[PDB]
């Protein structure tokens, strides 16, 4: 009688679980059970190009109605201990593209079960998942990436279970509060569809983010050092051509440093067989510093027989190299922006 | 009768657990159960800027009263085996910002259950948790960071469970005994509040530390080597301008070393798109060593036609460069301290 | 009576499991139970030469008939909760060459049980496995590798269990959708056989892939830098022989850089005792840059007494070195392609 | 009757566990139960300064008497299967300073239960534990460290459980067989005491080792290369002062190499804010190589106007630098040894 | 009656387990139970000098007779589901020197139980174990190592359990099929003995391998680069002594490169306090390249006053250095081979 009478509540819950078969889905043999899903994204831990995946922490909630759990006489929503979920049927929801995922278990399993008088079940889970995201690094680091989270039922087909985003476009929250130092989230989308396999058609929910990579880190880390090395190679043009050791040292160091910058950057990224946007810039800067050393090799070859021509080549190189490199940056930054 | 009669104690404990429903919170359907929490911080293992998190080991204790566990006739507090916690209701306490946490289980699960005659339950857990802490590295390494530990109930709302710091300002102990080689704990605070979500309002407890980074390591590791390289570039000012190979070698090595110091440091830290305080110093030192090499390029360009002017430029550079760099350090250390 | 009557379904399932002995295989003491297997390959995460293994994620399905589970009166296929698999006999299938494998367990264990009226059981598992693959790196990076997945019964011999690929050549799907940045899957094969051990003959299923390594990454990372360094060493041939510091610096840097490229590459790969294809190219490039420095050591030795002969040696070296190195690349790329 | 009659033994063991309450400690409500502990140290896996911890593998044995397990008629010690420990009360022993620990479980859980006729229980566990050890690196690598293992009861106070080292000074064995390549174990001590907390006074057992770091590795790795670089800088004193490129190159390389040695070593160690003993030596060697380069900068500045004075400075530097550096090593090695 | 009658088989197995006490070993209170062990080594994953351990994957089989499991009327060997092992007594076998081990559990636990009419039990486990192996690196990389796997009973003494290698010298198979890229298995041995501890005497089985390290990798990685650098230092002997910058650059680079090779190699290996065989070679090569630079420092010191003597020193150095270094290799390779 009394909702505050725990003895009466215990009798009501025991009656619900008496004869309850966890092996059978709600409305077994009849219409499919509709499962509504909402996601509260706590954070996106990291985005890795090397492993081609991202780490996501979220509050995963499932909404469905089980008539076997309908109770009367208690005008309240029953929030039970999370351990009761082992005595109830739950959807076999799994993430299609996940690589490693777990449910937090401190201090207890991060799980929620809330019952409703009509038999509606609220099932919440705090899950940290690492989901695979293949990335196209051709325009890297000025690339825009699209990473998805695929939600699907494992065993039950569309004849048994149906998926939908509960709340429509507002089913997923917390996207605007995600703080990625390297990326900005341009847009997120929700997709519901059915995928046909050899064992039947299965419900599918898709959550996708469009990530825009910030360029600030790469300007300070790769682009500026490459520019400084290229400018450093131009110093030899003002050095006297009789200083063979000095000018060759400028040519050697700038050429070798440019190669080390190019190779070191590729080591950090995964072994991809195509040229990236930054690789085009680094290889472009290598030509300028290589031609600067070849410029002195030409001057050193003829400065004895033709000192006048050698001086003109040095004088013209002081203008052509800064001018050509400025144009190279102009065409480069217009293409990739 | 006799408290030392184990048969009588076994009967008393069995009576408490007879008809006990773990699925129901204490005072189910009535006033919310108040849970008091205390933390004994054993240590802070590490603070990582790369992962933006810190590792914490602590003794987590929860205090609440369950009238179903009230016993009479035994004027003693019953300290039971930790395995009895699986037969009792416990709060669904979880850490909001934790990334990976566990309860120690050697030799047994690091868990404590102590009962009281009125039904009060003491529940202790030794937990090592890695909690996310977003850090602002703009003033790094002279930055001050604020890392928090958020405590919240997962399933139960404020209508069912209430949180409070047991003992007020003294609820958290062991803060002054924390030994961080890189940080000093300026202050810790305790905050109690209620947070409203889509599923209701939830109790919240917040433990926050203000960490001040020690500068001793970075002086020896980054600042001093940068100063020594800048002073090294000034050696060329006293070298004769006819030593083209020697002075250019001093210019090349100091400029290249400065770039390697700048890029290597940024690799250790996470890829952030903004300039840090140390980055300002390293880029400032790069200009001084770059101008030192450009100084000889100017001297080498005119020392043949105008030897007198070239000697004066070398002589003035011996004073201006140490003076300007001293001023640069003065303005730098006043801004960030 | 009614298939949609959950009470009738619960009675039918309880009858099947009443007296069911999980310790006994189907048709125990009689003909061996035939298990059909299909694999839906979700992805191949990575291929590691250092660890000599690859990571595979797949949908592993087992097909067999158990007459103890045959039911009548329900003209439907019973898709039960995955937790019922703990109450049924399943084959002791294990992967012979796996190093670390697991079944995904979010949100539930990634497991499927589907029953059929005749007693046929469909048992699906989503497994991520790391399987050992010994690789022959003699032709690396132009090598072609053959990695296998060996499927075998652990305890039961061919007298008790038999394996076969269900669907023949189409038993394994998703191979053409595998995206390896470094490898291309030339062909996959399915092999069924029996392997004799000391404890008897055991069924065996083999899934093998032939992987062709893409050469695009290694051209940009190793081959091109080696070519550029070799061309860099040729610059000294046009430098005047009186520039002893400049030409020796070109010889030193190219020789030292070539050694660093060779040693660094071998560190990434596992410690193998044989020479690889790339090692042959790197050691070939080392000879060219070493002879270039020895060329000046010969010129510097005689340019005082015999300036005319020294000039001819420099002039001839400008032709022989590019010509010989071009031939070296011709014979090299014909041998390994 | 017959000890070899397994049916009689099974009846005796079942009688012991009939009515046995694992939730109650032996002599509950009476005198505290005394637990004797012995440790057989299998090995010390590693000692890490970076993580400030060490890894320990040991055989952990607990000795206590439970009158509920006393049996008569069998004049033998009952060695039972390790799975019976789940049906018995065991002390809630945990390691206070451990960071990650586990009990080995191959092929079974590495656990031992041996019963005695009077009710004495022998409980053995093979545990690998990583225990935190704060280290003072001011005298590193000539430092002596003291790492402890703290043993304490988690829930029970001194009113319920008491700890003591069984066998006194011989409670811990295997210390002399520990093989640490980098450390030598000078001495180990055993301490028994009671620690008072907010929840009461708890028994404490402490096992501490005094570790002396071997200096052989650091002589070959850091000290000798630093000496060789310092001697290398002295070569310029015998080089003619007109060789500006050669002597400056000797000065540049020795100074730059010394900085790289200093910075690289600090990266391996944890970020501590104080100067270590090795840091004093490396910074001392930096001054000698820096003054050597400044010595030529002084000679190069005056060798034209005052060639006689410049020659004397070179001649005196050939004696003062080896003599002063020898004295620097003398005072250094006397202070830290 | 009928062996193919599963109902009769189920009755027979239930009778065996009725009244079966897992807490009691077979023949409890009587003669010790003899356990025969065989190992089928699948692979040796890796051998690590840094961690002083090796990883082993094997099929571990235990053979013993339990009269409580003897059955009659079924003339067949009963291969039961692996889950029946939890209802049977098994030996408490553990590996003494293991550091981390596990039993594979995909798709089921890699476990086998086979019964025999007389009560003999076959118990198989597929175990991957990392066992500690202390290594003597004094002759590294030409060292020969002896790594063992120690098998012992944890709780039961020799009065209760006895170990023996089933099949004698053929108890361990698959040794000849082990493929270690860096090592060759010279010989394996089997040892059976009893070890006395404080708690009694325990059975012990030892499997030991003698590993011979292949030298092919280290010739290409360390020995050849050291030889090439030493030969590189000899180039300065043919360079004119007036080329001070060139010859000092050859001396500086060879000396610095030799130090980097020596220090980098020691970093990969564990921090041991003794000199290795390769360390002797690297330090020997350092002297040759250091004396080569000191050779020019002597020539540069006297080539002005005594040009004739300086030319002879260069001429003699062209012969003595190759001759002495050839002898150094002769004595070195004879000592360590
Ligand atoms: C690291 O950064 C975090 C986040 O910024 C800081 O956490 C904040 O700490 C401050 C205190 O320093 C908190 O402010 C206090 O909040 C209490 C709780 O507010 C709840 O309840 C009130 C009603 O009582 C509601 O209005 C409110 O919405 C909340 O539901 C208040 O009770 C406190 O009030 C006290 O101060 C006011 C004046 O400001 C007085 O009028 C009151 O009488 C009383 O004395 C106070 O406002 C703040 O809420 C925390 N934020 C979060 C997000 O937790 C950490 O402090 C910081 N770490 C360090 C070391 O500085
Ligand atoms: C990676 O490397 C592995 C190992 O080398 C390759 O695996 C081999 O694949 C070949 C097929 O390409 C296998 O050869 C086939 O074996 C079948 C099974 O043999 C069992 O049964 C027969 C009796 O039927 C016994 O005699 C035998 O001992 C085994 O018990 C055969 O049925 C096949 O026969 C077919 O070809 C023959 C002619 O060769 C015809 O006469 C037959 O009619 C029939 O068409 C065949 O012999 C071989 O067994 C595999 N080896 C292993 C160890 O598994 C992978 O193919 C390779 N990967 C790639 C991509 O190439
Ligand atoms: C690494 O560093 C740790 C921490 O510093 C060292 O641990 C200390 O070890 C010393 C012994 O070397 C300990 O001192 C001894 O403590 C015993 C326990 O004290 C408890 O009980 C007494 C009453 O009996 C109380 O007063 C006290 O508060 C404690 O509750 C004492 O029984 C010992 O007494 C002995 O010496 C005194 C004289 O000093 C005599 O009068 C006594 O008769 C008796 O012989 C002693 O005081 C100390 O407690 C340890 N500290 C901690 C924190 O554990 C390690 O030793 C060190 N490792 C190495 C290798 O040196
Ligand atoms: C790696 O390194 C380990 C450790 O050094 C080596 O292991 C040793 O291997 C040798 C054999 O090569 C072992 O020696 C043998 O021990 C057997 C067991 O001894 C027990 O039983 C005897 C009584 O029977 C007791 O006296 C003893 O204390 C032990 O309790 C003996 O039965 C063997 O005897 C054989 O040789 C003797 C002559 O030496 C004959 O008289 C006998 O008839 C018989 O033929 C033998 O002594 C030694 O015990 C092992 N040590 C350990 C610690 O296990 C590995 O061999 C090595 N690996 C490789 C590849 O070399
Ligand atoms: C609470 O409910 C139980 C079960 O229906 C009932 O027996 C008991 O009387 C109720 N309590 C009161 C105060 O009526
Ligand atoms: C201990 O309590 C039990 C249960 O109440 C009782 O039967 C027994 O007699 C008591 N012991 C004594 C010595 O009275
Ligand atoms: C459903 O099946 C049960 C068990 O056979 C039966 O008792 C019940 O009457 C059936 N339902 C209907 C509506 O007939
Ligand atoms: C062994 O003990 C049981 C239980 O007491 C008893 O029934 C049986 O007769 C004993 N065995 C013999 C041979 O007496
Ligand atoms: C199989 O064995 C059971 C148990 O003994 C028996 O009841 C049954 O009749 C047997 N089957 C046949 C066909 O006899
Ligand atoms: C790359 C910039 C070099 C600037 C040299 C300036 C020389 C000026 C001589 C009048
Ligand atoms: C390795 C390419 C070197 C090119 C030098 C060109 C010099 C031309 C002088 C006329
Ligand atoms: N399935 C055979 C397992 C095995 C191999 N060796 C020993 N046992
Ligand atoms: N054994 C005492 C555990 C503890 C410390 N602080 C709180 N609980
Ligand atoms: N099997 C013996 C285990 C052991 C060693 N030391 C203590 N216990
Ligand atoms: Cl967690
Ligand atoms: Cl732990
Ligand atoms: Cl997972
Ligand atoms: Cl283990
Ligand atoms: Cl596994």
């Amino acid at each position: 009688n009394d909702p505050g009478n725990m003895s009466f509540v215990k009798e009501t819950v025991d009656k619900l679980l008496k004869g309850y078969d966890i092996r059978l889905r709600p409305d077994f043999g009849g219409p499919p059970v509709c499962v509504g899903m909402n996601i509260d994204i706590a954070s996106i831990d990291m985005v890795s190009e090397v492993n081609m995946d991202y780490t996501l922490t979220m509050y995963f909630q499932q909404y469905w109605r089980d008539k076997r759990l309908a109770y009367s006489g208690i005008p309240l929503n029953l929030t039970l201990d999370n351990r009761v979920a082992d005595q109830l049927w739950v959807p076999d929801t799994y993430f299609l593209n996940d690589k490693k995922s777990f449910v937090h278990g401190v201090t207890v399993k991060n799980r929620m079960i809330r019952l409703h008088p009509d038999g509606t079940v609220l099932y919440g889970l705090r899950i940290t998942t690492t989901a695979a995201c293949m990335m196209d690094l051709r325009r890297y680091p000025l690339d825009e990436q699209n990473c998805t989270l695929e939600i699907e039922s494992y065993g039950y087909t569309t004849d048994d279970i149906e998926f939908y985003w509960r709340g429509g476009d507002k089913a997923v929250t917390g996207v605007e509060r995600i703080e990625l130092p390297q990326f900005s989230i341009v847009e997120h989308r929700l997709v519901s569809r059915n995928v046909v396999f050899a064992t039947g058609a299965y419900p599918r929910l898709s959550l996708s983010f469009r990530l825009k990579r910030n360029i600030g880190y790469f300007i300070l880390q790769t682009y500026m050092p490459s520019i400084l090395i290229t400018i450093l190679s131009w110093v030899s043009f003002w050095i006297n051509y009789d200083a063979s050791a000095a000018r060759v040292a400028l040519g050697i160091t700038t050429v070798l440093t440019m190669t080390t910058i190019n190779t070191h950057l590729r080591e950090t990224l995964p072994k991809i067989p195509y040229v990236k946007a930054i690789d085009m810039y680094l290889m472009g800067c290598f030509v300028f510093v290589f031609l600067a050393l070849l410029e002195y090799a030409f001057v050193n070859y003829i400065f004895f027989s033709q000192p006048a021509r050698a001086a003109a080549i040095d004088r013209w190189s002081r203008i052509v190299f800064p001018f050509t490199f400025s144009l190279f940056n102009l065409v480069y930054w217009l293409y990739y922006v």
